[PDB]
């Protein structure tokens, strides 16, 4: 199968094409693989375990494997081995020219960029190259994953993001202002009758325009924001006191890390799209509101070796309050990497079942999960067991 | 409905004791008992919120309320306000000299005791003692559960474990090796047709000659070893890394406790029965052995504040090891007591629904439960859930 | 010995009363009090345990026993027979109405407040009536002490902070703008002749003006800010790294707690001059800037027991990268509480002893130490034994 | 400079010979070397950087890059650069057999091995062999660093272990149940007239025997202990809540590691040298004991990742109980590796300006520091540099 990944050059992205390399030429095992899962045996005629990549990148490197390297460099999370096991294989895949329309102030912190807005290009010309790109490299077992930078808030107008044909009339207006990059990328995959995923908090096609979209077109669509963390403990473990009936009185979260992530999160604008995605998980298992506080703060020598203190204060028998501590110690990419594959494989799977629109099964993967409310970690797999079961 | 409780003047036991009572009174709240979630609205026609109390003990006190508030002068874990309100209600309360036979050297930890079998009674001298006290007391709404000290591990014995008939033929023997207090309590119990729940990981009910015991008997019962702190984590937390695909490959459990109970576990024979306990379930859950370290010691200021450090050391894409830690902060009695209330609930409710032998579908209360694969901390909470559906 | 108060019926403020006068009466312990260790016997010479007290306040309350029991409610930080047995004796300590003059937004967070800026008093006319209120209390044997909630950085002024002739033309010409409430107290101690002491990061008396008047005047005065907790840490574990010649990449300090502190440090403005305090200690152990983050949020279930989560990352041999974390779980004025009444006692003493201007060398109890590069925990502390035994 | 390490295929051995290479070859930064503190400027007058290495061994290898390779495969805690750029140096560097005589169970866990005593050689020809070996190598500038697996306690004797003359008398007698590997390598290195330092728990100089002989021969020794991590902070932080009068109840040290050390310190006879030095630390600095307990558990995905767990309990103002926790995180052979190229530098320093017995002033580098109550981090600091600056 073949997928087109927004940041293309990411160490999210670069990672999950390193991976996929190396356990097709047998030199990794299959561990992180969700489609990999004795459950999920038979995926494979469907969305066997072989990759192809392209995708947008605005940050400017000459392919793929330079990418993967620069990042590399200073994370160290694969052996210099698979390196230089897939370097050839990722020398081949160079991304095409995306645009950073409305993507906040932290995208500053990328550097040096090339975008198709800063060519003077129209919101009608834009999408036209960003289809052209994708439509050049797409075939019938192709997907589009968005794993780019997080934007900030989009600039609400229910007009433009109302239905499909106020989002067209936004592009033939050439209204900017309404239009996020995500919501561009989304538009031309659903479009081009290709699922898509965003594993980011950016709004991407979680707007009822493009909602409306995938289901005409019949086309399957997943997200938003990876669950890969402090997020995924968070839905594992608050269950556990509503099980046991206490209540939750204040719950702590505290992330830090460096890296290109960590570096545009550091912006106001931008962190909001995931302060917001964290925090709201509490009350959606709970029925009520804990006293909720979540920062991210960039922390340089880390790198992309996330960490995150979580502090849960709770009540129990006659009104007793307890404490609870974690501190989670991962890297990023190494928990992110496999879950872009295996949400490839669910789509493409998907999409050979004949579904469509918003698939919500797929709520597992994911720390704001469309058309949902099933966000306990444990009821998620299961949900995710049994829709693979009924469609299998 | 009415409560014999084995080791009545331990933590846990006046505790439920003080509890049960605060909140009739109406002065406390009904949060930490699971009895209480909406799932289960409608238990109140088969056993509602009213409690009466007696049981079993070695250790000399005048009443329940003198025992309480030796606990709570050392803890504080419940208000002066609420130990004043339930004084003449616990002073009315009155233990029973008990046995402690075979239960390890842990044993002495307690300070002075008085026994049955310090009389020199034997075996069957002593089950009719014990019948006498609980057969005076029991109604047709009578519950016996064990929260006594966690014993070792019992001497191996096919003959007269194996079988009813050889049970009993080890009472008729005064074969005193191969009984323990927690099985002549449980027996006692059975024989009577009072539904039982062992709240500790010594044998109790959990031999198969008492099983056969509570299914001819047609009697419900249920454990072993209450599921209130690091256990129900690990249950609640491993199951996240199963459903990600990835391999634990380390978990250390260190677990630091002061009062009686971390007194008698200090003891090498009986901390066994507990070790073993919290280690055997990783693998239940997961399908193999991480290297797993588990362990109890004796840290006196503490008291009944019983802190556990935990380490886990896990895989996942291409084979990259990861970190997490947490730290548990809570008082063993307030997690421990309203669960009392809540199987002495759910155990008078199976009694009526004419359940009878082990009630596998209490699961959720255990970290070595009788009779059933499920440890997942979700599934488990599902189970009884549907259990409930199935019977109310 | 007396001590005025400012902020006198704060949390820390009203805990130093209620423990004074239960080590009087002979029911607690000396434990935490610096004054009372080994090196610094003969203190009682010129310094015996012995306070009389009273203070400023804005917030609206009957005595200090109203006070001191409103905190005690919701953080029972001592027990109820100390409550009972200092009664009468905080009944009888009734605070005087004070300035709350540019303290900052935060200051909003305390309700119902009363000062005197708000009856239409001039600067001139508020410095009267705080020295008529202190040198009504006040004899010869009388400590003032700022235990106040924390002010935002002050508006910079050279003219009116630089000289004391430039403060008194501020007061003179009713220029609210650059006065704060901390420097009107300061002021007014120092000009009464009474040794003052700044438990707080506000500006207080650690502005050139009223180094100068204090040098003037012959009169010793201390601070600012106490180093109880987090701070604390830092400045004795910080120095283990450079004593090891490692280099500290990262240093996160993360606190959070409630409380009307936490509720007043909330605030952006106010919070500004407890985080530069905090962070500032590093370069000046170290001679260089780590990577440093310090945050503060409040957390109302934490109420006084505030809590920090700290990270330090750093490089040894080879340049390998290594991680050390640490949690304080404390009530913050029970950290507080008796570093009021040591420095009452070293500043009595002090005065006794002729010493005048700042009193360099207690630098060992605070966190932004006037005058002196000496910020290791254990170098302060040899200097304060010194120091006191040059002057014996 | 030539330093023979007893242990010289051992982690923290081939660590500190890749070390010294690489700062030599100018591809590694002086970080983590004590001996380049500003304030030890000079040293290079009498102890440059500069170091070649030979030793003693009992598992089979081929050379210490062989050894350092096998080590660096697990733990990969230096780049493969520094491996490849060192590795003809090591190559050269070929360890001599050794004796591990009454080395306790432990010495099992290391797999293949040949020893002195193995051959059926007596004391006196055991001796004679590692005398011949230390000769052979040895000049005027020649320090012997004892870096080999932790020994059980030995076998008391005072005749034995009381006098030079009873010690030697124990080898004409061949009286090796009073002898232990590491007082053999100890008298060897002294009877040669060559400077000494026992890096572990275990005996080795130690003894007043081997006292006696380090004075008659005017020769410098040290030890014993490396404090690297946990002890280290542990002599770091207690200080300050004796500063602040605070009483510490409990302290909890939890360690786990992999790797040889963990493996040959999971054994209970070995185990226990270790832990008596970590314990006993407190009282040296307090005066009294906190209920402590110390424990290391083999944890072997953690390789010489050591990690250890700390709760310190303590009390404060009016006998309040609170809380700390710290968690350690690095590789024990980094930490360990410059302090054993240190401590050569400073015994060839003390050889050269005529000190001659203990060193008790390297207490610093040690957790049972030789003849010496200097125990809290910063005194050892100052005893260090004020001796230092005493003979320079
Ligand atoms: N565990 C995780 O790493 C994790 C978890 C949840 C969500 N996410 C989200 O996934 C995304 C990727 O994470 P990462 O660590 O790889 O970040 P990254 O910065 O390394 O990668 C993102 C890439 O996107 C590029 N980019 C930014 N905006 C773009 C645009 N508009 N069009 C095309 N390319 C653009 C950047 O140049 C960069 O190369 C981030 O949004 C992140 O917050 C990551
Ligand atoms: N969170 C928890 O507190 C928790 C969790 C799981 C299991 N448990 C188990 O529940 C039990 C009670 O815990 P606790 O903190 O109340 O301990 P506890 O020591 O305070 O109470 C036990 C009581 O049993 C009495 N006793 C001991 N052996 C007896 C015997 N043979 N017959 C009659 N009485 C006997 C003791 O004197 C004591 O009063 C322990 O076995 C414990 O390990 C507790
Ligand atoms: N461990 C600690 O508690 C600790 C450590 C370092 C610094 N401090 C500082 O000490 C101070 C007291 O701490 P706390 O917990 O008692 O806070 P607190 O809010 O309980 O007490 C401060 C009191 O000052 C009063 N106040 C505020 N502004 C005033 C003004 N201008 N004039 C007169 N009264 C005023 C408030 O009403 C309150 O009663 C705070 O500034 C705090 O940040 C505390
Ligand atoms: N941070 C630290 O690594 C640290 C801190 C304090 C103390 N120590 C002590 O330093 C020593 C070395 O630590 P390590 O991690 O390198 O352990 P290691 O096991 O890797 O190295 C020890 C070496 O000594 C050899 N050995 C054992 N007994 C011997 C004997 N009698 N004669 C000659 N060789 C012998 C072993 O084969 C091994 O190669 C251990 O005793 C350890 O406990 C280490
Ligand atoms: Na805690
Ligand atoms: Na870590």
């Amino acid at each position: 199968m073949k997928v087109w990944l927004v940041g293309a050059y990411g160490i999210v992205s670069t990672t999950a094409m390193v991976g996929a390399r190396a356990i097709e030429r047998g030199i990794a095992p299959k561990i992180g693989l969700v489609s990999e899962l004795p459950h999920f045996e038979g995926i494979e005629k469907y969305a066997p375990f072989s990759f192809e990549f392209g995708g947008h990148e605005i940050r400017l490197l000459s392919n793929a494997y330079e990418a993967a390297k620069e990042h590399w460099e200073l994370n160290r999370h694969f052996d210099r081995e698979i390196l230089e096991a897939v370097k050839s294989d990722l020398e081949g895949i160079v991304a095409r020219k995306g645009t950073a329309l409305n993507c906040g102030s932290g995208i500053k912190e990328l550097g040096d960029i090339k975008t198709l807005e800063g060519e003077g290009l129209s919101l009608a010309e834009m999408v036209s190259r960003i289809e052209e790109d994708i439509k050049s490299f797409a075939d019938d077992e192709t997907v589009v994953i968005n794993v780019a930078s997080t934007e900030p808030l989009p600039n609400y107008s229910e007009e433009y993001h109302g239905s499909l044909e106020g989002f067209e009339r936004m592009i033939d207006e050439d209204r900017k202002e309404y239009a996020s990059a995500s919501m561009l990328y989304a538009y031309a995959a659903l479009k081009l009758g290709l699922p898509y995923a965003n594993f980011t908090p950016s709004p991407g096609s979680a707007i009822p325009a493009l909602k409306e979209l995938a289901e005409k077109k019949g086309v399957p669509h997943a997200g938003n924001d990876g669950k890969t963390g402090e997020t995924l403990v968070k839905t594992t473990l608050a269950p556990m006191f509503a099980y046991r009936n206490m209540e939750v009185v204040g719950w702590m979260s505290y992330n830090i890390l460096g890296d290109y992530d960590g570096k545009v999160l550091s912006a106001r604008d931008n962190k909001e799209s995931k302060v917001l995605s964290k925090d709201k998980v509490l009350e959606k298992m709970l029925g009520y509101s804990p006293y909720s506080i979540t920062e991210i703060q960039y922390f340089p020598s880390l790198v992309d070796n996330k960490t995150a203190f979580d502090f849960v204060h709770f009540k129990g028998f006659l009104g007793k309050l307890m404490k609870f501590y974690f501190i989670w110690d991962a890297i990023d990419a190494i928990v992110a990497a496999p879950l872009i594959l295996d949400i490839a494989r669910f789509l493409l799977f998907a999409k050979k079942k004949g579904v469509k629109g918003v698939v919500k099964e797929m709520a597992f993967f994911f720390a704001s999960p469309m058309d949902t409310n099933v966000i306990n970690t444990h009821e998620q797999f299961v949900v995710l067991k049994e829709w693979y079961s009924n469609l299998k």
